[PDB]
């Protein structure tokens, strides 16, 4: 069939073709952000089509009324196409919790006024509430009351997201004094960054209490955890969402210094991660961000968790109907790390080109995921994976083995819970893997792992057990099919279990497809 | 020292700090365009200091009188800092021919007029001068005559930048008649790029031949030869440069579809490749361009010939004083591929930040250059050469081998036709190349190889050649040292010949820096 | 030149051609044992053409006037050849102390007296001297007096090279009781040993100390220290040779299950490891004993040190002039795991055939060197090399990685003490390492490392010291070229240092043979 790949990694990236047409599949998930752009039935709809697999609802702005009428659309949109069992894509819904901040407070007493600071004026901070209402060019107002007791001498504190930095040079309780290194008008109520510092503001905000209760109540699929520095807040957060939403998935938002410094501890908590390229980059210098992601997605992939991927992702498409080649390869670029799925964040929520932007990161990520050097990353997870006597985990390592060496079109893993389907992406098959599964949330959650392609199966219950998985796997067949993920006599390998249940597969058959 | 690398890639990743310093060496160069933003003086001289190695003057616009205004400028800046020997950064020219076209007419008989192309609408091109100076929405006219023996039917022409595509429906001689697939506003002299083809134009314009005349009295470092299609057109500008400018780097643009198609035999043609994703991303679907790259850098590095890459690495920075992310992980990652110098265009030529633009490409290309993973790039460079007799050769792999175990902070080479240090960047040694010419222009082209930092000796011939030899070493350890590549009682390696001349490089010895 | 080696080591096995003749080197050494056979200096000359390198007297049987006579002769002989200065081989002497024993006493009161065990027959083992000169079938004596608080219940004592084995069934001080399991007559002074133990027996015997003491004033070259249980043992026979002889070099013989069990801190105790087949083979199960072997050699090339490879290698031929294939392929396996030299003993000391058995030694080696798979065995080598700050090792490391690219034929090192030497060899280059020393005694120790081909420059002093350098490595060309390792106009490497004395190699050339 397919000839033998490249020896090597340089062999490999020789041997790239542009005129090789790639799989109909696309195995990244795509995260559109809500907003203005695209809150109507008739825009979502044609997102959904374009290939969105997760709205994503940000917290910072708009009422708790407002967000609802979003999520009913959301939903209204991707209950349309549930007519047609087979053709039904669904859509996760996620909450971008608001998070921790630090705080200016009104400037001349107006509500939208201006100061010039220079590049060597010298400021007092002060945290007496009498300044607030009053803040001038000399004395300035932090919302944060514990700051003395956390920024050392030499600290650098980055205001209006580092468009004004200042250096700490004398502390002595109640305020601290500094000498300004970067220029520019400054406003009122503008955000405070204090990098390589351990910041010690509540977990969950009183609002994000709010908001979180606020989604278990609407059923949401994920939470997307602002602001996250230790182990124990996103142990918080998990306590907050309470047993009513145990299943809700937590993805901390690794976001400060001290995030990426105890990475390895806020993995072991959370349910995956995202890399929020955003703050990352005023936190700590912009020219090292790219090494923090690189780490990051790396450290995930051998865990076996997912990492999403965010922010100034397609930046130029708000304006422009088309990227730069710098946003078309920075798409590629996650894609080829090893990225679980990636996100639109202004560039669907409040550009004039919401469905593009979409089509475009669609056709990106899909030529890209032809380009992953395979057989030697596959090869280097097997050496990096604990030896365990779990029959779902040898199986499922089989089944990835197999598909390979048959050039299957794709793996059918009939699921429950997820778990299933899960560890077989943990692997990165080149095919897609199908996952058939009844529980209609589990599918919602399945576009967070890369590779699996869930489909929700309606058709009830049948008697005798045995045909019961003979009819989902059916299913998985006739949905590869009007997708084009293959055709009849091609090769589909299908992991099932031997009793019902959860966490009994063992079984892997390699069938030609009916 | 410092301890053993990671035994895997995705072990590799996962180690990468972001509290880890990287050397003060920076391996790959930096290419600025020249445009009103930084013709100055002041300007240059403050540019030179950031970290600029080739200024690119670009032949589309302008007459012949300005470039050399330019071109005057870059040397009076090159030629302040050279009171200091020590200190003394070369800095090479470089020239941008325009290269051929195809073009619209005047549109309406007006010099600016403005006609709506519909998603539907039927063209007749008609090839005929009459049609010209009176071009409307049924009839355009095109510069290229030649073009029904070339295009069939299918092919796509794109116009103005692929604003406007329009299929061919039936050619028949004198005329094709299409319909137009993407709409909007056409103007008057805009450029046309017909995909999937192989265009007939000849390989160096009328007007490229007086500018290639141009730049061998004006004594330019290298030629950046424009929409390369074959090995002949390389063939064709090395023609033109004639006996007396034979030693003037050709460097083809890969451009068009088959310029892709045929890349390795223009590789065995020319000194050294450029990627211009600015058109590349026309004439192919931009989805696909980042794997175009890929491969090209890929058979670049195989070849041992260096390869810029260029256009739209940090487009943002025009107008904003801090690039998006998308552009600092686009930079970063042409090199880790191995993209050995990188280009600013419309941000050095026509921004409002040209310093910052370079002081930023500076940054981020130094901490990527600590993020390559060696000890398996290095051990891949090896088994894919060939073995062969030549001294030279297995001198300069021995000296690299050596580098890597005592951890050493240079390599001097004493070069004259530059060849010696070309051989040992060709294995992307962790260390700083110093190499140390007499020939002014030797400095100036090796700005080109990925690692090579060139000094330039003026200090004149002892008559002693052995005391020569030791008089040159001893200069590459005062410019090492006053850099900061390495400090006393460091470790460097020093590779000389036997003889004087040029081809006898054999010898590597290994001090103690004095 | 020579085409590229195999991507894996399956494919590099498929690969061997047996139509392919080797190089004129041989690149690991050959220690004969010197006995009746082969005393005389017709025999020994004869031998010495033949190849043999390592002349080693075997301290057991033999008076010391006995071995004199001996050392007396091979020096004779070694000297013959010492007229032409380019053509003379040097030949190490070594001296196999020998060792620690435990022991029977007479059987029935008389000289040689035959008893028969049976296959459950109870055996008390009595420490009193009152029943040597009377041991029966019931009671036996031993040696050893110290038995009872080594030997626990379980373990088993061989007698007679393991012929008669017995189980310890009760200890009750002065005596231990036991069960024999397997049956044979039994003599009288025949040798004990007790498998799984720790025996407390002293590291030098009084034999050993007069032994060791006579072959520093015999200027021995090294010492094969038998016995070897802790690093405490080896630290003992360097304590006895004392200052006179603190160049000699001690081996330590690996002999008992507890040496395998520490043998990580013997090692660092060390010149280098013998694997003595013969005696391990007893002391743990025949059957293991390849596995032993395969792990010390392995740790062996590791640590950088050689290991001797020993005992029936080619048995067979001490009664016929041809070995068996079993005996040709275990000769050819110890040369492929890496061991350093080896050993012939019966088959040159007592057998009809000494010279046949030498030249079946230098045939077979000679063809194994060439199916060692280098081009993956150096690159694992590196890795599992220390990145260290020392001049001397780079030089090394990389004058090997040159020799693999040019294909040279050689290697000339110029040494004094013989580490420069020392360093190429823990590479395994595939070129042979001529190395040129003026210390008589540092060309005869260099037999031990593989690859090193010593010669003794004779060539007074000159008085410019460069020119003495030249003169020295001129002589390593005419030695190679009437051997045949190169010709005219081939390459060679040539390793030197920057000052006279030791210890500053620093320099690599690459030359043209003149
Ligand atoms: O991914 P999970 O949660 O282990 O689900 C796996 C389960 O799915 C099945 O294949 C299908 O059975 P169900 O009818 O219980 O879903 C079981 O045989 C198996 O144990
Ligand atoms: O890179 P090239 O052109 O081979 O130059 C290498 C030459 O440089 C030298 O080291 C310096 O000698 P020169 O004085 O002739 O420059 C020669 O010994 C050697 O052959
Ligand atoms: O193997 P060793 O003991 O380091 O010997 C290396 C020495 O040999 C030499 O190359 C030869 O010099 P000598 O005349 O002192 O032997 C020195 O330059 C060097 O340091
Ligand atoms: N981009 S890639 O396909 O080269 C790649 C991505 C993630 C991990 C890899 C690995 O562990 C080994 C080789 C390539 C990898
Ligand atoms: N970016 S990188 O350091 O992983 C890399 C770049 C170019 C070539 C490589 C190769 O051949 C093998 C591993 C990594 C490479
Ligand atoms: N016999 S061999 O050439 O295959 C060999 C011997 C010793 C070590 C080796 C190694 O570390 C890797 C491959 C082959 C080896």
């Amino acid at each position: 069939l397919h000839a033998a790949m490249a020896d090597t990694f340089l062999e490999h990236m020789c041997r790239l073709d542009i005129d090789s047409p790639p799989i109909t599949a696309r195995n990244t998930g795509i995260i559109c952000t809500i907003g203005p752009a695209s809150r109507s039935v008739e825009t979502l709809k044609e997102m959904i089509k374009s290939g969105m697999n997760v709205a994503r609802l940000n917290f910072s702005h708009g009422t708790h009324e407002y967000h609802a009428e979003t999520i009913k659309n959301v939903r209204t949109a991707t209950e349309s196409f549930a007519s047609d069992p087979i053709l039904y894509r669904p859509v996760a819904v996620a909450l971008d919790t608001k998070g921790p901040e630090i705080r200016t407070g009104l400037i001349k007493g107006s509500g939208t006024a201006e100061v010039e600071l220079k590049k060597g004026a010298t400021l007092k901070i002060t945290l007496d509430n009498a300044y607030m209402e009053k803040c001038d060019e000399n004395i300035l107002w932090l919302d944060y009351k514990n700051i003395c007791k956390v920024v050392e001498v030499g600290s650098k504190i980055y205001v209006d997201d580092g468009l004004i930095s200042l250096q700490v040079k004398q502390k002595g309780a109640d305020f601290l004094v500094t000498e300004v290194e970067n220029g520019g008008s400054l406003g009122s109520k503008k955000g405070v960054n204090l990098p390589g510092a351990a910041v010690d503001l509540p977990a969950v905000s009183e609002k994000d209490i709010q908001d979180l209760k606020f989604g278990v109540e609407q059923d949401v699929d994920m939470v997307f955890a602002s602001f996250i520095r230790k182990a124990s807040d996103v142990h918080e957060v998990r306590k907050v969402l309470g047993e009513k939403g145990k299943n809700i998935k937590i993805i901390s938002k690794i976001e400060n210094h001290e995030g990426v410094r105890r990475f390895d501890e806020i993995l072991e908590a959370s349910d995956g991660i995202m890399v929020a390229r955003g703050d990352l980059g005023i936190e700590i210098p912009a020219e090292k961000v790219f090494l923090a992601q690189k780490m990051m997605i790396g450290r995930c992939n051998r865990a076996g968790k997912p990492v999403i991927c965010a922010t100034q992702m397609l930046e130029s498409m708000i304006k422009k109907p088309r990227p730069t080649r710098a946003e078309g390869s920075d798409v590629a670029n996650a894609v080829l790390d090893g990225a679980d799925c990636i996100m639109l964040s202004g560039e669907t929520a409040k550009g004039d080109y919401p469905l593009e932007a979409v089509r475009m990161q669609h056709l990106i990520a899909r030529e890209a995921e032809a380009a992953i050097y395979h057989l030697q990353l596959f090869e280097e997870l097997r050496r990096l994976a604990p030896i365990t006597s779990d029959p779902t985990e040898a199986t499922a390592v089989g089944a990835v083995e197999a598909s390979f060496k048959c050039c299957s079109g794709a793996i059918i893993v009939l699921t429950k819970s997820g778990r299933s389907a899960h560890q077989v992406a943990r692997y990165r098959p080149r095919a897609p893997i199908i996952a058939v599964t009844r529980n209609p949330q589990t599918a919602r959650q399945a576009h967070l792992y890369r590779g699996i392609f869930p489909v929700l199966c309606k058709d009830p219950v049948q008697e005798a057990w045995a045909e019961d998985v003979d009819l989902r796997v059916n299913f998985a067949m006739n949905v590869g099919k009007a997708r084009g993920f293959f055709k009849k006599g091609d090769v589909v390998i299908v992991l099932t279990g031997w009793r019902p249940g959860s966490g009994f597969t063992n079984t892997m058959r390699v069938v030609p497809v009916p």
